[PDB]
């Protein structure tokens, strides 16, 4: 089933890095009130040179002149029950990532800019065009993603909360749901100065991106920072506590792009085995006052539009449930239906349902 059917922007100014249109993926579900708008990941970039190279083997992420006309939804964007317990029914929605800004962009093409750079612009205009095809009716959003795409989520969920609120859809609840993108900004490994692409640390990278994309982050967030340290609100940890709508995160505990920032390539030995217990017990510790959170002690990357994403627990419960549960406390905890699920076992795959590779 190719079920999702792709529409590109009708304000043609919002635009993917080269200038062609951007787009979202929609398959209706009439007579369902809940809207899942997922934002896919898929790395950045922050210069012109890395952009470049981007440009010439990820040309996807970039320009919407390839897409297909549809795509299968999967995992939580599958409307089949079998595959997605949780929200089958749904209107789904997928946004392709093609501004390489972590979703927090607002520039555009121009005589001193080659790429445009508009996830922030890209997000509101696919909402504004979705009100006219039944998002007016809605009663949850729902802005998912996974990766970048996740901390895409923390940057803009608020945003689009109060996008609605201002066009007068004060009753549709704005919701978020951030997979595998609440990032540590630790020490690495081994250390490695910015002096190019892969030397260059997410602080750093993220640092440079804001003012190569004219990046922007939640109010709150900006006004505790200020000026030039907006960096720090890409940073799940801290940019959470400053957020209104729920958010439920889902992270790995040794996510594997975490330990590609890290430096780390996986016979373990002290130093590489501390310094992955303690990035567990870190991420662990971030998590403690998220009250709806699913964080598994696996060795992966994303989770939540997998096919097989449905066979993950933590403590006896799946991903799917937990956000069946969240729903419903959305509606003191609920028996038999937790909504913080973290694991506490200090080391990839002592959680027996990992995902086998
Ligand atoms: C098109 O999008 C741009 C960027 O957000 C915005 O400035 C402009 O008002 C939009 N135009 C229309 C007609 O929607
Ligand atoms: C893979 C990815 O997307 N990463 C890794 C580090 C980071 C920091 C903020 C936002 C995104 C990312």
């Amino acid at each position: 089933n190719e079920d999702l059917r792709l529409h590109l922007l009708l304000n043609t100014s919002v635009t993917c890095n080269d200038g062609s249109p951007a787009g979202y993926y929609l398959k209706e579900s009439r007579g369902s009130r809940r809207w899942l708008l997922f934002l896919e990941g898929g790395w950045y970039c922050f210069n012109r040179e890395n952009c470049d190279s981007r440009y010439d083997t990820m040309r996807r992420l970039m320009s919407s002149r390839d897409w297909p006309r549809t795509r299968t939804g999967t995992g939580i964007l599958s409307s089949q029950p079998e595959e997605n317990p949780y929200w089958w029914n749904a209107n789904m929605v997928f946004i392709p990532y093609c501004s390489s800004d972590v979703w927090s962009g607002a520039s555009s093409k121009s005589e001193k800019n080659e790429y445009a750079f508009m996830g922030a612009l890209i997000i509101q205009e696919v909402v504004r065009e979705l009100l006219g095809r039944g998002l007016s009716g809605a009663k949850v959003l729902l802005l998912a993603g996974s990766s970048a795409g996740g901390t895409g989520v923390l940057l803009n969920v608020d945003r689009v909360a109060e996008q609605l609120e201002k066009l007068g859809y004060p009753a549709i609840q704005v919701r978020g749901l951030a997979d595998s993108g609440w990032f540590l900004d630790n020490k690495q490994y081994r250390h490695t100065d910015c002096v190019d692409t892969i030397t260059c640390a997410p602080t750093e990278a993220i640092r440079r991106g804001i003012r190569y994309w004219n990046g922007v982050v939640p109010e709150r967030c900006r006004r505790q920072f200020q000026e030039g340290e907006e960096w720090n609100c890409f940073f799940g940890y801290k940019v959470y506590p400053t957020l209104r709508s729920p958010v439920f995160v889902v992270q790995w505990l040794f996510d594997e792009a975490q330990l590609t920032v890290d430096n780390v390539h996986l016979p373990v030995q002290e130093g590489l085995r501390l310094y992955i217990q303690n990035l567990g017990r870190e991420l662990r510790h971030t998590l403690k006052d998220v009250p709806a959170s699913f964080a598994p002690a696996c060795l992966s990357h994303e989770i939540i539009i997998r096919s097989h994403w449905t066979d993950v627990q933590v403590k006896g419960t799946s991903l799917p449930r937990a956000l069946h549960c969240w729903d419903r406390s959305l509606h003191t905890p609920l028996k038999g239906c937790p909504v913080h699920l973290v694991d506490s076992c200090p080391w990839p795959h002592c959680n027996p349902s990992c995902p086998t590779g």
